[PDB]
């Protein structure tokens, strides 16, 4: 078949909506997530209007091969969507209702710079190229856009999924192309973080503090170097959730920080042993008094500063 | 060919039932299951009904093309199923037996709160679409609902496969839909737990507490330390085999209030060593003293308090 | 076209076979294996006759549209096989003789209790389901039985290939069904267990066992510590390469078994401090010389008694 | 259908384009990335020209079964594209306007020897093979050559999306084979390298250090050798981001140099334990206070040779 | 259609060829390699013969439908290839002139004993079933074997790429089989297993025999059982990039030989600390002077030894 002709010289509107079913499996790492939605599509095509009192009936069904169907696409997907059509409902005046059932893999950029306390907007763009015969532009039914209630995506909350109404129409290849940009907020439950990653990490380097309250050098070393490669199975652990960024997130800050609080720690622990063998303590004692309250006393202050860096 | 018109105004119902053949790759972290079983379906066609005396046969087969079947589809379910049809027969009245083989991936949630003493109701549900010309509805016949005796769904005890007889019978995208809901019970075998997990957690953290009839600082940072880093491996090693979860579990807990116990052992062992040092030591010895009991029977104690709130 | 008529009231027999091309991936943790194999099917259609000396040759070669082929399928498969008909040829008193190759993802679970010394029984079943028409049993061709000389299922040996030849006829949901079992007997390679395993996990328990010729009780913590946690490493790794069960394997007791001398190894360390500095030595030394001989002594007989009842 | 003939003994002309839509899943280990792009063919097929004013509209749209198609391929993917036909244009004088969406996992191999501070060239080779009948020879049509904006390949900045717009025109089994390079030239985001990696290798390396201003042999030990646990840790996170390959890497030359440090401190600990116990510090005091700066010095001054060798 | 019918009682010859295209993902673990090649075949059909003064063509396309054309596959594929075919090519004689592009995944096995200095014979065979009216048999075109000069296997060097010309004939299931051994030579790119794993396992094995110059107990315990830990990370880590062999492989028999130094210098370790604290220092000063030249010349002796048997 080929596309509907226009009245005069107006653009083909293709009506549109998404209504999720499924979502699961963001992915971090790789940036995607799976969906499984409804895609509804309308389009007026007068060559199929037909008389309600003749023929007897207030709708008609068709089967996709029978009439033309606009293609449309997604821009952000792996692979082209598995979809199955089901249903196609043609009304008296010729308005043509498509509804298919699909599922994909989305392609959508994340930022961590806030990680773990970070939002998300995912987002589904809609494409149709215009062809030869017609210029071809699409628009949103609100009617037909929304999520059923059960969808989870574990390990976040969704907070809601709308869609830009106006496309975005611009020149591709010397053809039209008209893209819709579908929107799924979403904010990232932090809960598990605290016990697994966030307190485990604070009492080994509150632990390293101890040293502060030893004059026993060989003890002290043990307890700062022991804890820092405990430090460094966090950081492993972190990293392998995470893909590799141009920029710092929110625990990258704070875990490398905790570098330096192991580093300085490593120099006092040195130092007092030093003036020790010397036979200086007195003054040991006073880098070591001062090093029990200037390092929860800076580590404090450097975390509230990273804080309102980045939040 | 379109959907058997009725009688008078009644909704077509489709018979359905499914008799599991395989259940396998329960996984935690995606909360999916795969299945593979029989999907049997039932219902009316008078267009199909024919004389048994006339043309010599009580039944006819048919092909799927040949005749109008209604399209059932799965909710929960991460691509459509694969389906090869079986059979499909025909009585002398028009009543359609058909009868699929089919495998699928299905998204199904757990409630991890008491694992790994947990037990999980999976749910397959089983969906159908209204059309312009017929209300569709979906009903159990429970002589065509089961499982064979060999399904095994390796580490878990498979409890029962039922159907929820009523449907969910609701309105998406102006169309009535007809929801099906096919439940199976399963309790996680926790065995290995005890032995792989449980038990090395609380020799090690046993271990630790040797400290209290030691004099020795440097063998006692030794022996906190080390068993605390066993300790992390552990957490590590569970919350591998873990979705992120935004609640505690009975493990997690138990696990997170370690930590705890191994803070506050560095904690005593680090006060005796300063007292030692400051020729406090019989003061030193009733702390020791005290805390060989105090460990054990707050451990004890803290165990029951958790065990009580999550069971 | 639909099933060969009956002389009388007989079943329409299907005699099988199945000839392995190769064995490969036997996943431990899936209790999974995948296969490439013939599938060889014989049956009589009388409707096919036809004279040798008339038609001038003794074969007809046929396309599978061109004649009924009954519906065979594998029940413990994850996904329908992919199959590829070879050939089928037609012998003048109507006998079908069918080739198929075809490759699948096979479910057969595994009995760990002897791991790594375990001998298998893999499973793959072959299943007919009757028609309205035509009651169909399966039967067994044992010329068409066998495998290639080459199949090679690594880190494994490939003891035998044989079917059961009499078929387990069953009625599921009203019809009857014939299922055959075909057995693929094989036995774990263990060898590679004990360089990379087993020895390294006693040569660092043995290491422990120093700690009995020491009366340093900070190179003891160090050493029966050290090796615990070593011994935690192996656990892990061993534990990875296994799916959990019901019941402990051969090595899962070893292993879980240590934990207790490594326990005990502490306790004596311990209690031989704590003699020393209460000025006991004489005391101390009795304990320990003792555990010289009791450690390896009880850890000889309590294998032996394991070996006895897992063998 | 068969290739449309020539007017004189001249070669058919493919004119091609490929524009990029996605770029995903730089696979640094198996040299691979995926594409989802745009690729256009254009070719004059004068059998299908055509009036426009007898066939009534001024271009025709064809399906892909219905005329002649060039077999255009890839050279370097893994399996054969995954395409959908997004359109086929016919204009009155035969020139065809071809365009398809695809999705494709290539291989290209990949220069580590600057790593993580290395750029690549990604390429894309276009193919067609002669028939016996004609000549077929590709060519870039500029205009249909490029990238969408949003483009991101995670991990790496991307530079151009350029042709080699003369093609690599050779003979492969007898017939004329036509060969376009397409090039992908980006350079990777080296920045969490140095908070993840570098720096925390830096800051255990110098811990390691500050053994040269201690006389405690059995702390100097500790401090050494649990410092290059920790290195050993972080080359093998580096080694599993990475292939084999036949020639050093920037990094893993840093990492390798490493060790010998390492190596060099165990041996200066020695030294200066065993001078002392010999009742010569005086000695071991010059050894260690040389070590103090000769360490820091000859790493600085390696590490600028290696940056000279390698960028 | 059906085969070309023999002349008198020949068998029809297949003319073979590959054309390697690309090599990829050679998995040691999986004993599997993929590959992208051109598949050429060539016989003798006489029905397709014609006359080229009267036809008017030298040569006639054929689509595969149309003609009778063998069923080629291969032995040791996972599934069966994934094929394009490219031409179809008819002489005046009725000579065939066959070619398709093709993608496989291919089961070969590996020998590891001299693991990672080992070469290899990868094979790919291609077979042909016999027919009832005719007898199949294959043979090689060397002429259309080889490969393209930028196929590249990462990690390793490709030798040569040949086919052993005379094939491997055999009755499976009572007809004629008919099999040719293609033949892919290469050899492992040992070098990146030098600064990643060999010189890393022996500078920390050479470091605990630093124990040999020192008289603290606590210090030679730390350094013998610290590097011991780090030797069973690097046994693991090598044990994970390989299967499980039957037999020992050259690293790992190094790898298991260290655990043997490693046990006997705790022994002596252990041997020195009790003779020192019995009052016989004298005599572990000789055992201690004895361990710092027996140790590296058993150690220089052993690897001599191991060198021979495997090389
Ligand atoms: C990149 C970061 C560099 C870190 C440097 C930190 C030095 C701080 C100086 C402390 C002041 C003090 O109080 O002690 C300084 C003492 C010297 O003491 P003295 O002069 O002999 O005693 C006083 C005698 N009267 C009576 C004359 C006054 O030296 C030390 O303790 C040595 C320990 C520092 C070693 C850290 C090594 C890290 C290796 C990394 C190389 C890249
Ligand atoms: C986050 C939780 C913080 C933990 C604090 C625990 C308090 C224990 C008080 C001990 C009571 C006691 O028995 O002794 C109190 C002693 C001081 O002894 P004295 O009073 O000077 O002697 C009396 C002399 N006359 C009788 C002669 C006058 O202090 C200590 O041993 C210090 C060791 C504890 C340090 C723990 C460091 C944790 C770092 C983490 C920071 C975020
Ligand atoms: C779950 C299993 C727990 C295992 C307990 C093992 C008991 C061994 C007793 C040895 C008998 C002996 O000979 O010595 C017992 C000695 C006391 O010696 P004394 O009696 O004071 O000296 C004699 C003085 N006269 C003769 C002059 C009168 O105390 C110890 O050495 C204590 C060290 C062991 C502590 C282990 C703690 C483990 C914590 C885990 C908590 C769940
Ligand atoms: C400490 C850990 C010690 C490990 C002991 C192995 C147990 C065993 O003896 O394993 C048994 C297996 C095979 O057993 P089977 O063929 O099933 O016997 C069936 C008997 N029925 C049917 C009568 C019940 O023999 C072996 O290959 C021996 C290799 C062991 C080498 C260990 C080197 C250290
Ligand atoms: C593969 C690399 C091997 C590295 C060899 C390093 C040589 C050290 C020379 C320093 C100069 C010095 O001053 O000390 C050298 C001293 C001997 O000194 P002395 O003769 O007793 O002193 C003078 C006394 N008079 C004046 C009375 C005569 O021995 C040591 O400290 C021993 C420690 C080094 C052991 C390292 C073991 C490595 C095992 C690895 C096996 C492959
Ligand atoms: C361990 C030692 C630390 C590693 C040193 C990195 C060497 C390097 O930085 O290499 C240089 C590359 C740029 O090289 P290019 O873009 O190829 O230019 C080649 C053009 N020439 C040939 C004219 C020079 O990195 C950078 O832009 C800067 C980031 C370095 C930060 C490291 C922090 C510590
Ligand atoms: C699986 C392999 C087992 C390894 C055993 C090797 C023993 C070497 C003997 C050295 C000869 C020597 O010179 O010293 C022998 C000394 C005893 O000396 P003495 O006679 O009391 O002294 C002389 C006194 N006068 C002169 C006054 C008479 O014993 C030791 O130091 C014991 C330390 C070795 C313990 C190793 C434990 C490993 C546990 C594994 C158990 C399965
Ligand atoms: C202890 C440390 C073990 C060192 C490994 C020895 C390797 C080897 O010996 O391997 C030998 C292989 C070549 O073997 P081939 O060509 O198959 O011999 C077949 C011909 N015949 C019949 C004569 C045997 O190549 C190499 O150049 C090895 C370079 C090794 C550098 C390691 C540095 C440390
Ligand atoms: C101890 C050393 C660690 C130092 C690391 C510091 C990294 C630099 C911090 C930059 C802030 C990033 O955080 C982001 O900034 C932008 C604009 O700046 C804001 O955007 C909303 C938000 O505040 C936040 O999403
Ligand atoms: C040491 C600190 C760690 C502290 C963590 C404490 C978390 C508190 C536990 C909340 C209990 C969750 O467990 C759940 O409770 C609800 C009712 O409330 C019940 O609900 C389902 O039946 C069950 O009892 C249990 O599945
Ligand atoms: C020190 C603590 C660890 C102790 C754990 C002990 C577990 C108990 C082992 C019971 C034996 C199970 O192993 C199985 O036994 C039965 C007979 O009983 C036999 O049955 C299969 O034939 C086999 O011999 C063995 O496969
Ligand atoms: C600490 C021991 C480590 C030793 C390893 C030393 C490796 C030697 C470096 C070889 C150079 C590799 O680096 C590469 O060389 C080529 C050509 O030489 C240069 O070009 O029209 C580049 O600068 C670089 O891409
Ligand atoms: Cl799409
Ligand atoms: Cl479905
Ligand atoms: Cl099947
Ligand atoms: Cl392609
Ligand atoms: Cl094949
Ligand atoms: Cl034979
Ligand atoms: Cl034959
Ligand atoms: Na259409
Ligand atoms: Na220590
Ligand atoms: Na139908
Ligand atoms: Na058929
Ligand atoms: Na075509
Ligand atoms: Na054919």
């Amino acid at each position: 078949v080929s596309p509907p002709p226009p009245i005069a010289d107006e653009p083909l509107t293709v009506n549109t909506g998404i209504y999720l079913i499924e979502c699961y499996s963001l992915d971090d790492k790789a940036e995607t997530f799976k969906v499984n939605a409804f895609l509804s599509l309308s389009w007026k095509d007068r060559r199929l209007a037909f008389d309600p009192v003749r023929s007897g009936v207030r709708v008609k069904t068709y089967e996709p091969e029978a009439i033309w169907i606009p293609e449309i696409r997604f821009v952000n997907v792996e692979n082209a969507r598995d979809a199955d059509v089901v249903d196609i409902s043609v009304s008296p005046d010729g308005t043509v209702q498509y509804l298919e059932r699909f599922s994909a893999r989305v392609l959508s950029p994340l930022d961590f710079r806030r990680y773990p306390f970070d939002s998300q907007t995912l987002h589904i763009y809609l494409i149709v190229r215009s062809v030869d015969t017609r210029n071809i532009v699409l628009a949103v039914d609100l009617e037909k856009v929304g999520k059923n209630d059960d969808v989870f995506l574990t390990g976040w909350d969704i907070e809601s999924f709308t869609a830009v109404v106006k496309p975005a129409n611009f020149a591709l290849e010397d053809r039209l192309e008209s893209k819709l940009d579908y929107q799924l907020r979403i904010s990232r439950q932090y809960f598990s973080y605290i016990p697994n990653i966030i307190l485990p990490m604070l009492f080994i380097l509150f632990i390293s503090w101890t040293a502060f309250w030893s004059t026993s050098y060989e003890a002290n070393v043990t307890l700062v170097v022991s804890t820092l490669i405990a430090h460094i199975a966090f950081n492993i652990l972190v990293e392998t959730n995470l893909p590799k960024t141009p920029y710092m997130t929110y625990t990258g800050a704070i875990i490398f920080m905790i570098y330096l609080f192991y580093f300085v720690a490593v120099i006092e622990v040195t130092v007092q042993h030093y003036l020790k063998v010397e036979s200086q303590p007195a003054r040991a004692a006073s880098i070591t008094r001062a090093s029990r309250i200037a390092f929860p006393v800076v580590f404090l202050l450097a975390n509230i500063i990273l804080a309102f860096l980045f939040f």
